[PDB]
């Protein structure tokens, strides 16, 4: 039927709107943002 995962940044078999916060940074960091591709909150290569 559909290729269905769950995770941060997934509802219900989509994926969350790239750009979308999954997780505040600390300090002066880049938030962690949803891709709009994959199911998990990617940490941020750039820190």
């Amino acid at each position: 039927e559909f290729e269905c995962e769950s995770g941060p940044c997934c509802r219900n078999c989509k994926f969350l709107k790239e750009g979308t916060i999954c997780k505040r940074a600390r300090g002066d960091d880049m938030d962690d943002y949803c891709n709009g591709k994959t199911c998990d909150c990617p940490r941020n290569p750039h820190k």
